[PDB]
DNA sequence: GGTGTACAAGTATGAAATGTCGTTT
DNA sequence: AAACGACATTTCATACTTGTACACCTGA
DNA sequence: GGTGTACAAGTATGAAATGTCGTTT
DNA sequence: AAACGACATTTCATACTTGTACACCTGA
DNA sequence: GGTGTACAAGTATGAAATGTCGTTT
DNA sequence: AAACGACATTTCATACTTGTACACCTGA
């Protein structure tokens, strides 16, 4: 038994033993059965060889014509990066499983987008721009990360509970957890901070609120504890978001009266908060799965966690503004990846 | 020139050709060159032949012994269904690429796990158990869904952003959607339905509530539209066990009307109808839809609902009994 | 920020598959 | 000459390992 | 409850690869 | 006989197109 | 929804324009 | 009719609570 490669490889051998084409047959014929290729193949073959050649492959056969364009089909994705297969399989006049694979014949794979923290007007994105503009404008005249200070204020709900994700054979059901209770117990805690670590950090009780009164006594207790856990500051650089408790009548006069540098932050640019972006994130994970049964505990919880994560961090933390805003900038106010 | 396949190749033509192991060899060299395999090679070949070994393909040869077993790993997934990578190998003393694969290898995939309303407190369960064991028994015996009238009520903002997602090169920013205002501007409605179709349906206005009174009042407009719409109207009323719907004011105001409550568990909407099955569908429908103005979405509901295939609401009705016999065979426990 | 997966590219396993050689036929 | 009967020495789909690449999450 | 992606199977291109056959040497 | 022009006859990777299978949404 | 200022718009409360009196030419 | 001082009694410029609006977090 030979097949239709290995044929041919035969005749190769041939070739090489100066057999003639046809004289080759004959051999190969006989040599297994009648039931191969013929001589024409043969002399074909030889042909082919005498010229200094040999099968890498069967060259392409004749294939049906694209239905569509490659690019013709890229140019969707250009106008509406995300669509959807089937919508894409009617532009193009073509079924969507068709479309699944040109995809794949192409670089393409599907990502979710960023959710992204405010839908920026015009004249937002102009505020930021500028803000930036200005304090990446002295960052550069010299360094005052050095002796900035922030600090901001977000939930911690009693209950993180994680969506659970499994392996597991097809068809097969996966872990299943139990939603979370949109009004459940959650205290408030708000903190403040500087390159070199932490600083004051209080937790309200749970239900608590901050109001403009509540806010300056804080800053107060923080001051107390700055002067005495701070040397060097014995100005300083208070950065913190445009509230409305912030933006207190009181507060504006209970800082000055105070002196401190109010250094500016655009309106909804959490991107630009240090306590938001790299200090809540980092909390935000290993904040996870995790459920506190008593306020103590998470207070309990607040401290190991503050102290374990070396000095290091936090200067990180801060001193990432300068590249923050660089971006802040370049991006024209726009938020950004 | 030849190779090994190839090689192998010719001494099966040799072979057939009654030519010798020695003789084949001789050929094999004048024929390509002296970068031919070795003559002993030829023998050995020519045995596998007298046996008619026609050698298709090589044997598997040298391979290390598997570091853990198979099904060893996959016991590891009988214990805690989903553990990540790093942990399942932490555990086998392997690296974590490792597993990636004898899991891809297995056929197991992974995927994210389905939410589910409450946790349900060991007698919670029991509750619910009964209460469909019950209206699963009363079935039985009657079919009384040809006459069940239910509700509950659902939210709908008037902006449903959905994050988007794009196709392109690998490394490279999907288009990306700013978040919904959580706190903004968003209806409340409020409609009760029966197998038949949709009856009755208020639309609370913006930053709406409802209280015992408010209900009361519901509840009768509702009857009104009812009649005037359902000639054939016992009739019993499936709605959850709110707190304005267990208060004795309208506990009255339903009695009054011989209007039969159906029994009904603490957090079960997914025993809802009007929940489970009507606003479910809705809620794809209202998805990334905008909303201008509070009569825009008045308009839309009624468009809706009007564009519902009127079987749609059988299905939803009576799926109940399937979705009991499963509510119990479950012990309570929500399923899936 | 902090993980989690799966490609990419090295490092061994180890029994073929081949080779070398002295020895039977 | 033509095989053999022993060990050496190449071979090469395996199992695993580092090394990355990178979707995505996390704060709003 | 609804929809979006991809693994199956079929199925018509259509030119390379291969056949059949009467010339040519 | 050996091999070549010439007009028929296969092949086989393609490009799509129905069928599904099934993760995951939605309701909470 | 939570918390603030800036401003429009219904109210208490204090200060001019008036009204009622009693008294003398 | 005349023209005061004294107390009422209405009027009206003006110092309080109220009640909306838009703003910035947030997103439970
Ligand atoms: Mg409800």
């Amino acid at each position: 038994v030979p097949n239709k490669e290995q044929t041919r490889t035969v005749l190769i051998f041939c070739f090489h033993l100066k057999k003639t084409a046809a004289e080759s047959h004959r051999m190969l014929v006989e040599a297994f059965g009648e039931q191969v290729p013929t001589v024409k193949t043969c002399e074909r073959w030889f042909q082919r060889f005498k010229s200094g050649d040999f099968d890498v492959d069967d060259k392409e056969h004749g294939k049906p014509p694209k239905r569509y364009e490659d690019a013709e089909l890229q140019a969707l994705l250009d106008e509406d990066d995300a669509q959807t297969q089937k919508q894409l399989a009617e532009q193009l006049e073509v079924s969507q499983q068709a479309v699944s694979n040109r995809l794949r014949e192409m670089g393409k794979i599907q990502k979710v987008g960023r959710w992204v923290p405010h839908e920026l007007n015009e004249r937002q994105m102009e505020r930021r721009k500028n803000t930036c503009e200005i304090l990446l404008s002295r960052y550069k005249r010299k360094s005052f990360l050095h002796r900035i200070v922030t600090g901001d204020e977000k939930w911690i709900f009693f209950v993180n509970p994680k969506r659970k994700k499994s392996y597991v054979d097809p068809g097969q059901p996966a872990t299943s957890t139990a939603r979370p209770n949109r009004f459940g117990k959650k205290t408030m805690l708000c903190v403040w901070w500087d390159q070199s670590g932490v600083i004051y950090y209080e937790l309200l009780k749970p239900g608590e609120t901050v109001n403009a009164a509540r806010y300056q006594q804080q800053l107060i207790n923080l001051n107390r504890a700055l002067q005495r856990k701070r040397p060097e500051y014995q100005r300083v650089i208070f950065l913190h978001d445009n509230a409305p408790s912030h933006t207190a009548r009181a507060v504006r006069d209970t800082l000055e009266t105070l002196n401190w540098e109010v250094l500016p932050h655009a309106a909804y640019s959490p991107d630009l908060a240090p306590s938001d972006y790299h200090l809540f994130a980092s909390m935000g994970h290993a904040l996870a799965e995790q459920r506190f049964d008593s306020y103590e505990s998470v207070k309990k919880w607040l401290d190991e966690w503050f102290a374990a994560k070396d000095d290091e961090f936090y200067w990180r933390g801060i001193h990432k503004l300068p590249e923050r805003w660089e971006k802040c900038v370049a991006s024209d106010g726009k938020y950004f990846e």
